[PDB]
């Protein structure tokens, strides 16, 4: 989740 998110950002 964290790195998925971190990555759209
Ligand atoms: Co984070």
């Amino acid at each position: 989740l964290a790195e998925a998110l971190h990555v759209a950002l």
